[PDB]
This record gives C-alpha cells, structure tokens and sequence, in this order.
C-alpha cells in the first residue's frame, strides 16, 4: 500500500497527488474473529488508514451506543461507480498511459476502491465538447444510418473495457440518452423545450424505442453488455423552453405511455431482454407523483424494474417525502441513484481542489440513499479538468478526479474518499440492517451485512466536536470507538 501524497490549495483538506510513477493505493482486511478493522479519513489529512482493535464482550457507560439488529433486513445494494461522459474520457486520455492506468485502478483495481458501475451516456450530453447523436442523418426512420462515432469506437470503448479489465468484481454498465436526433423533435434541436412528435405508439415513438436496440446491438458489437438502461436522462429537462443542452421532454404521462407501447416492447422482443429498464432518472422532488403516474399503468409497469434518481444541490435534503414515499408506495420497485454531482453558484469556480465539505456531501447522500432503500449510487464525470470541463455550454461542476494535463497530474478530491469508505467495503448483494442509536447524535452511519455474512458500518462525523461511541454486535461484542469531528470511519468485522 502507498500513502496519498497531500496537497492543499487553500480549501479546508488536500487532495491526494498521483503522476505517471506514483498514486496512493491499497484489499479490505478482515482480522481474526473478536479483532475488527477500522478505516478512517479526516479533514486533517488521513486518507482511508487502516487500524484494528479489540471486540469485547462486555460495555458499560452513558456514552453513544450503535447497535446493530442483524435480523433487521432491507434492501440488497447493485453497488457504487461513476459516469463514462466524453469529457471524462478526454481527460483520462490527456494523460501519459502509466498515468491513466493509476486513474483507472484507483477506481476500478481492488487496489483502488472497487468501483462495479460505469454510467454511459447514449451520444452527446453537455460534457462533450462535440454535439451528435448516433443517428442525424435526417428522416432516416430505419436508422440504416445509425453509426457510432469515434467519441464510442475510439475513447469511451476502449477506457470501458480497460476499467473492467482491471476489476475482479463484475461491473454493471448502465445507459442514458440526453437527446434522439433532432428530426425525431418537435423543436428540431438537440436543446431547449422539445419532444418526440407525435404520440406513444407512433412510427416517431417506435423509432426512438429502436435506437435503443441499435445502441445495444453496436455496444454488444464492441464485446459490451448493458445491465440497464434509463428511459431518457432528466425527462423534466426537455419540458423546460431555453433548457441550455440536450434533452428529450417527457411528462410522467408521456414517459408511461412510451415505455408501455414503444420502450418496453421493443427491448422484450430483442436479444437485450434481459437489459433491465429504468424510469425517472431525474431529480427527487419528481417523486412520488412520477412513480405513481408509470407504475400505477399496469402495461407501463410490467416493463419498469427501477427508479433512477439525481442529486444535485439537495445532498442534504431529507429524503422521506420522496425517497421514502416511493418506497412506501411501490416497495418491489428497487431505488437506484444514478447520477449526483456538487454543482457552484452560477458566479463560482466548479472545482474546489480538497473540500472536504465536497466529501462530506457524498458521504452524506450516499448514507441518507440507503437509509431510504437506495440500492446503489453513481457519481457523473469520472474525471474532469481543473475548470471542470470541458462541456460545449460551461455547465462545468466537480468531480473526484481532477486532470492537470500540463504537469501530467491527477489529483483525488476528497469525494473520491468519501465514496469509496462505502464503495470499496460494501460489494454487490450486500444488504443494509437495522442500526439503533442508544441517544440523539449528530452522526451519520448505516450498517450492511455483507453476502459472506461479515459486518461493514459507515460512521460519518460532519460536525466540529470528537464523539466517543461503541458499536455492539449481538453475536461477537461491542467495539469501543471515536468517531472525531471532521471525519469518516468504515469499520468491518467478521461475525464468526
Ligand atoms: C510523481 O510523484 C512522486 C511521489 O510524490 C514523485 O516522487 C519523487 O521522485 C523523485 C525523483 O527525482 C525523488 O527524488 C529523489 O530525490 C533524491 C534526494 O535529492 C535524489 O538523490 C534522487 O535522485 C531523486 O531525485 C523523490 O524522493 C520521490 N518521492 C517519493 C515520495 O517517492 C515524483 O517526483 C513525481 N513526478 C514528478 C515528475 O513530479
Ligand atoms: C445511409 O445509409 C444508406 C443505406 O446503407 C446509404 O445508401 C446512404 O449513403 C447513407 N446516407 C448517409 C447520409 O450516410
Ligand atoms: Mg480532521
Ligand atoms: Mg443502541
Ligand atoms: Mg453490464
Ligand atoms: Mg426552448
Ligand atoms: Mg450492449
Ligand atoms: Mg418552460
Ligand atoms: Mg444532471
Ligand atoms: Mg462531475
């Protein structure tokens, strides 16, 4: 294992420096029986360092007490990862090859923190710095002109089949479209207020439904397999007159009634049967009324497997008008948080190289997500520059990867940290339990079992004051612990 290398530029942490010949690194340890593991990071500067203690038998004391109710079962986690955007991809290119195989095992390598989904966007979104769709050879209903460009064949496939060659755990891919061709558009543009034409079930509709397949089918071309797709990214966008890039408007009705006669269909009738279907993808505040809208259609939601779900701005809004709703209302229908990202103030710089507030904001969504039967969640751009961008309309926001091109740098932001105390530590099919505190606290935590029947639990201090606290597992004992201001712990024990 190597130490991060830390550097300030004058926010309230470091970012951790990685270059063509060196980046911190790491497997997760489970001790022996009665021993646990514990991870921390801190604002001062601890990057996910490992210690072990004791589990003892016995407590006694008025301090904080954690318990875990391991029969207390919730939901199963698909897992953690982030979005494959063109701009992620030309930044990794913009660095020398030794360099961009430490970027691409920090997230992707055991060594790293074991990343398991890539989010792929269908054609151009705003972190690109071209505007294309796969099909814009205009009025061409058979899609015999459906091409990938070069942005597919020569920069996000091939980083895609590097990211899951340095994995162990399989990685789940993920797809979603910004905008169909603009001939497809009541607008003809790639941008502001515009839809499909026409109505669900129309040749504009079926078409639209058919460019998925034809997407999947050039992707399976390529030696890649999707385990989902989205219905459209950010659906509410396109309803919106002067919305700045591309997007496709539905209403929760219109997103019914194409997944019920075109979407749907047309991916149960195609070799990608299995690929699961996704709706929603958009903001919180659109739930529970877009849920009830889709899934209450019994011919929507047959094909309807999940609710995708964003973050932006309200990574510290509470979640249980929304998220816990949904769940409420349709249990059987998994949560999924496909894309979150810090955005600034329109006057701000994007970039804040080694917020901690940054991290905290993830740790936090990450923690409030699964505490409301989230069942994974997915970051934006895997890596951006230090403006960053690009993106063609300078919608530029952060990320946990910063590219310095010119000193053939990378830097990890605290969200890097901050995801992967959960990302590294909570494999796919891990299941959240019951976690009771003893008293009224200002921590963050959750507790999950992993498939193997070991314990992992997340503690989150973002506040100024050291909380002394125990952990207590009915099976082995209590864990004596300090959860100190400012930062993040991921303990793990063995049960037996
Ligand atoms: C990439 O990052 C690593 C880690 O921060 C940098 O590693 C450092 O590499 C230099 C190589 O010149 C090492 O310097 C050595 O200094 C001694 C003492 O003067 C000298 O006798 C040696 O010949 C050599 O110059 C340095 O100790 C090493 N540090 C660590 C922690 O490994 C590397 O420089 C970075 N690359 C660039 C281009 O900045
Ligand atoms: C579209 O595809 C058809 C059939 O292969 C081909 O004849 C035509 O040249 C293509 N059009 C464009 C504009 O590429
Ligand atoms: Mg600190
Ligand atoms: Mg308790
Ligand atoms: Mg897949
Ligand atoms: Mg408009
Ligand atoms: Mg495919
Ligand atoms: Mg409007
Ligand atoms: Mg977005
Ligand atoms: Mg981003």
């Amino acid at each position: 294992a190597r130490p991060c290398i830390p550097k300030s530029f004058g926010y309230s942490s470091v970012v951790c420096v990685c270059n063509a010949t060196y980046c911190d690194s790491f497997p997760p340890t489970f001790p022996a029986l009665g021993t646990f593991s514990r991870y921390e990071s801190t604002r001062s500067g601890r990057r996910m360092e490992l210690s072990m203690g004791p589990i003892q038998a016995n407590h006694t004391g008025t301090g904080l007490l954690l318990t875990l109710q391991p029969e207390q079962k919730f939901q199963k986690v698909k897992g953690f990862g982030g979005a494959m955007t063109d701009a992620a991809a030309l930044n990794i290119l913009a660095l020398s090859p030794p360099a961009q195989n430490l970027l691409l095992k920090s997230y992707f390598s055991e060594e790293g923190i074991g990343y398991n989904i890539i989010r792929v966007p269908m054609a151009s979104c705003d972190f690109s710095i071209r505007t294309y769709t796969y099909a814009d050879t205009p009025d061409d209903f058979q899609l015999h002109n459906f091409s990938l460009p070069e942005e597919d064949t020569k920069l996000k496939i091939p980083l895609i089949h590097r990211a899951l060659q340095l994995a162990q755990r399989p990685v789940s891919l993920l797809a979603s479209p910004w905008t169909s061709p603009t001939w497809l558009k009541t607008n003809g543009a790639v941008n502001g207020k515009g839809s499909l034409k026409g109505q669900p079930g129309d040749i504009y509709h079926q078409t639209w439904a058919r460019y998925f397949v034809k997407f999947l089918d050039a992707y399976a071309e390529h030696k890649l397999q999707f385990w989902a797709v989205t219905a459209e990214n950010e659906p509410s966008a396109g309803l919106l007159s002067g919305y700045p890039f591309q997007c496709l408007g539905f209403t929760p009705e219109h997103q019914r009634d194409f997944i019920a006669r075109d979407l749907g269909p047309t991916l149960a009738n195609s070799t990608h049967h299995n690929v699961r279907l996704l709706m929603l993808d958009d903001q919180r505040l659109l739930l529970p009324h877009w849920a009830k809208v889709v899934l209450t259609d019994p011919e929507a939601a047959k094909y309807v497997h999940g609710i995708a779900v964003h973050w932006y701005l309200d990574f510290l809004a509470p979640a249980k008008a929304t998220l816990g709703e949904t769940h409420r209302l349709f249990p059987n229908t998994m949560l999924f948080a496909s894309e979150a990202c810090v955005g600034s103030k329109f006057w701000e710089q994007s970039v804040r190289l080694g917020s901690w507030d940054r991290g905290m904001q993830y740790s936090h969504s990450i923690i409030t997500n699964l505490l409301y039967h989230v069942v994974g969640w997915t970051d934006w751009n895997l890596a951006l520059n230090p403006e960053g961008g690009p993106n063609w309309v300078r919608n530029f926001v952060d990320s946990p990867i910063i590219v310095d091109i010119t000193k053939d740098t990378f830097y990890k932001q605290p969200m890097f940290y901050h995801l992967g105390h959960f990302s590294k530590f909570i494999p796919e099919g891990s299941q959240r339990v019951g976690l009771v505190a003893s008293q009224k606290n200002d921590l963050d935590a959750v507790a999950l079992m992993h498939p193997d029947g070991s314990a992992v639990v997340v503690v989150l201090n973002r506040s100024s004051k050291d909380v002394p606290l125990t952990i207590k597992d009915p099976a082995v004992g209590f864990l004596e612990t300090i959860s100190p201001g400012y930062s993040i712990h991921t303990y793990l024990w063995r049960r037996q």
